[PDB]
């Protein structure tokens, strides 16, 4: 706990261990969950553990994730923090499209204020998808950003987000609009923006790493695996306890479907990481 377990998310403060609704759908996040009960008991026993920050889509099932967030949660506190994404579309056969055009990313805002119920979106990230290959890759958002800065002057977004994003991309987003959060590829094992985390920090950016536990290589998490079990801990939570501490700035939103899970994920903030175990940690990715 040398970095606070607080940080502030636009205007509100939110808490850094936070909850993604991803999994609240079903395979390839398309369709209902498995049991739709199950999703509504976890929503619940998140905001029970304080959390107050969820991290949601739309193009989640399409529909379905929000309006379960609905059920579950409405009316929502002022403590908190809904956070969408725009940017993409599903085909019927589950596939993931670009939805850029100004009447897509209209219709995406449309669409989340309806299911979730809200009148004014909290936080929207612009999802960028440039290039063929999956990650951030170089290329003007002018365009998309645009658009999102409208609806911002209309009122309907408040404060606007990007992910999937080259440092090159957030920095020409700046320029049209404040950026609040930085929603990025990161873990312990794949640590290529760096740089950018600390950078943001310094700005007073929030960033949010997604797949905390992922394309580890056996020997990486074989160490992961040893520092757990000397800890007491689970992989998870050693995974989200290094990103805890790594900045300030990162906010978590670790997703499951699982009661037991969202519980073992939250008291990763319990976790102390000592210099020791940070120096076997910290030399993962190289
Ligand atoms: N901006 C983007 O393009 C984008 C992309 C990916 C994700 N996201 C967001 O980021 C959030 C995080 O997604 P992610 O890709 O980073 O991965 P993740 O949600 O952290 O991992 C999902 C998987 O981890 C499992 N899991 C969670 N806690 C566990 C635990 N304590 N022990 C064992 N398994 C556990 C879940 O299974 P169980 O359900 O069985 O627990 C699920 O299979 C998502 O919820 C989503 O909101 C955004
Ligand atoms: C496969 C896949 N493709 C695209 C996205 C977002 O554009 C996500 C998550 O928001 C994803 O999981
Ligand atoms: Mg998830």
């Amino acid at each position: 706990h040398m970095s606070s377990n607080t940080f502030t998310l636009g205007t509100k403060s939110v808490n850094r261990l936070g909850y993604g609704a991803m999994q609240l759908a079903g395979p390839g996040v398309f369709g209902p969950p498995r049991d739709r009960h199950v999703a509504i008991t976890v929503l619940r026993e998140a905001l029970a553990l304080g959390v107050n920050h969820i991290d949601t889509s739309d193009f989640y099932g399409p529909h379905v994730t929000n309006q379960i967030i609905r059920e579950a949660l409405y009316p929502y506190s002022d403590d908190l923090t809904i956070v969408t994404k725009i940017g993409a579309r599903r085909g019927e056969d589950a596939s993931w499209l670009p939805a850029f055009s100004p009447a897509e990313l209209q219709k995406a805002v449309h669409d989340n204020l309806r299911n979730l119920g809200l009148d004014v979106l909290d936080v929207v990230n612009l999802r960028v998808m440039m290039g063929d290959g999956h990650g951030p890759a170089e290329g003007s958002i002018e365009a998309s950003l645009t658009v999102l800065a409208e609806m911002q002057q209309q009122g309907l977004v408040k404060h606007i987000g990007l992910s999937n994003v080259t440092p090159t991309q957030v920095a020409e987003a700046r320029k049209i609009a404040e950026i609040v959060c930085v929603q990025n590829e990161y873990n312990i094992a794949h640590r290529a923006d760096d740089a950018m985390i600390d950078a943001l920090a310094h700005d007073g950016i929030a960033y949010v790493p997604f797949f905390p536990l992922g394309g580890f290589t056996p020997l990486q998490s074989s160490t992961l695996s040893d520092v757990a079990a000397s800890l007491g801990a689970t992989p998870m939570q050693v995974a989200l306890a290094w990103l805890l501490q790594r900045s300030p700035n990162i906010l978590l939103i670790p997703g499951t479907s699982s009661v037991a899970h969202l519980r073992e994920n939250m008291a990763a903030e319990k976790l102390h990481l000592s210099e020791e175990v940070l120096s076997t940690l910290d030399g993962i990715s190289r």
